[PDB]
């Protein structure tokens, strides 16, 4: 392919690896405790540090793989930030903002996680961790995207597209609102309001399906917030399908967003129905990661378009 130094494809490999590790750090948190002394332990059995005799269980692998990914992340992120900064910035000026964003948020989530060991009873603060971890991942994801695009003459995704004002409203607006919905979700978790409402879409058989207790209000607020996001994405997708059919990145970008929002909602309903089976929990952290990634991709398009035009 390219007669340049073979070490370059190693920067692409590092990008893929780190993006993957950062995704693991994020969605893996759906399987282990993030607060208290049992932090790092499978959520279903907070005791994994100390007393137990047995070893090599499938739940022990999860706990080892998460702590491993979290430790190795500092090494990987710093290396990717530096190397890509040194090599990719000449072509993409955005490279530096991303490298920096990657480092800052990796540290922010590590800082918040450290504090969660002892201040995990503050749900309002604890509910900030996911969104931070999410941006840590999205920063590395987009940086990796630029690393690949830097090595192509006909770029696949990072193309200078014409983004109209309305589409820009939807893109940026949905990006920001999705982050808010992400907070309400994290707030349900850390506030233990996950199973307050056995039914869907409404709360329960009693009180006409309306919340009448703390945990039911948190649960319901999350679902309500999610519904609005869902509807907005449908409106945004329809505008893309109608007015951006000639700009396939935007056309398909939103279709995939539509699909991720659907899978997010479905896995959310399944968390409830299954009474928080971690497999659905894991799915619920993963699809929002995909959707947010696409929204951050869109933000890069706008950032570049606003610089160009
Ligand atoms: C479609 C838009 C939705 C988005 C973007 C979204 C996002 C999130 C996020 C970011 C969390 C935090 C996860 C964590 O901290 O581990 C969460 C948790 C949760 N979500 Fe959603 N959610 C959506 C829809 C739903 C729906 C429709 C339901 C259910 C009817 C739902 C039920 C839950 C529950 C029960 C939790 C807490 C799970 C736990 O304790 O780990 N979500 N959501
Ligand atoms: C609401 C929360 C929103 C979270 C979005 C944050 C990071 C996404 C990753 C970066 C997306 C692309 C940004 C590109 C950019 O800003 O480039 C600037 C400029 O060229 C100078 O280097
Ligand atoms: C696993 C994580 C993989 C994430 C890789 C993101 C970069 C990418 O896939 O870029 C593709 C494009 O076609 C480039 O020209
Ligand atoms: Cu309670």
């Amino acid at each position: 392919h390219m007669l340049e130094d073979p070490m370059n494809k190693a920067l692409k490999a590092l990008g893929v690896l780190t993006t993957f590790v950062m995704l693991i750090v994020l969605i893996g948190g759906a399987l282990v405790t993030k607060t208290g002394s049992g932090q790092g332990c499978g959520r279903q059995w907070p005791l994994c540090h100390g007393r137990f005799f047995p070893e090599l269980n499938p739940a022990s692998i999860i706990e080892w793989s998460h702590r491993f990914a979290s430790g190795i992340s500092i090494i990987l992120v710093l290396s990717l930030a530096f190397w890509s900064w040194r090599k990719i910035t000449p072509i993409f000026r955005e490279t530096t903002f991303l490298a920096i964003m990657s480092i800052i948020f990796l540290f922010l989530q590590a800082l918040l996680g450290a504090l969660a060991v002892v201040f995990g009873s503050n749900a309002l603060i604890m509910a900030l961790h996911f969104g931070i971890s999410l941006i840590s991942f999205a920063s590395v994801l987009i940086l990796t995207l630029l690393i690949f695009e830097a090595d192509k003459s006909v770029r696949t995704l990072v193309k200078p597209l014409q983004i109209g004002k309305k589409m820009q409203f939807h893109m940026i607006g949905i990006l920001i609102y999705s982050y808010i919905v992400v907070y309400t979700g994290a707030y349900v978790r850390h506030t233990e309001s996950s199973l307050a409402c056995p039914n869907v879409p409404l709360c329960s058989p009693l009180n006409n399906g309306l919340p009448t207790q703390f945990h039911e209000w948190v649960q319901m607020g999350h679902r309500a917030a999610a519904l609005l996001l869902f509807v907005w994405i449908i409106v945004a997708a329809v505008h893309a399908i109608t007015s951006y059919k000639d700009q396939k990145q935007i056309f398909w970008g939103w279709i995939s967003c539509l699909i991720f929002i659907t899978l997010q909602a479905l896995s959310g309903i399944m968390i409830v129905y299954s009474e928080l089976a971690l497999g659905f929990a894991l799915a619920h952290s993963f699809f929002i990661a995909c959707l947010f990634g696409v929204l951050c991709y869109f933000l890069l398009l706008i950032a570049r378009f606003r610089y160009e035009s």
